[PDB]
């Protein structure tokens, strides 16, 4: 299947505040780029829409090499996303998880290809002032965000 390389980077001016993402599809030269920047959100769900966007973008079952610095993102993966699914995506106490219009769309990328993950660049360093130029830049409204 074809091999594919996605970098991403969330940034956020507060906690929650204006934040945005920035990530690169790379295919053996090609490089596709996205980005974009709301009104108030929070670094995790920047991160998450980073990997999302990019993942989304694909178009056939892919290797992918999926690069990002995001604790949180690592988290999900390596630890929660097993058990939410595992209970119809929800808590422990039975309660909706935070971010599950985020983590569920995630998860369903994740079924679509092999993904390796890199917890760890020239590359990413781009990602990163994507993500701070549309935090910058405002132009949408998170809405999937429940406040506070």
């Amino acid at each position: 299947l074809k091999q594919v390389e996605i970098f991403t980077d969330g940034s956020c001016l507060g906690n929650p505040g204006p934040g945005g993402y920035g990530a690169i599809l790379r295919y053996r030269g090609r490089e596709k780029t996205f980005s974009a920047g709301y009104t108030r959100t929070t670094n995790n769900r920047m991160a998450l829409m980073a990997a999302i966007v990019a993942l989304e973008a694909l178009k056939e079952h892919c290797e992918v090499i999926l690069s990002t610095d995001s604790q949180y993102v690592r988290q999900g993966i390596t630890q929660w996303i097993h058990n939410w699914k595992a209970r119809g995506w929800k808590t422990a106490d039975k309660k909706p998880v935070k971010n599950v219009d985020l983590w569920q769309r995630l998860d369903a990328a994740l079924g679509q290809h092999q993904i390796k993950w890199e917890w760890v660049h020239p590359e990413n360093e781009r990602c990163d002032e994507l993500a701070r130029a549309a935090a910058m830049n405002p132009t949408l409204e998170d809405t999937g965000y429940q406040v506070e």
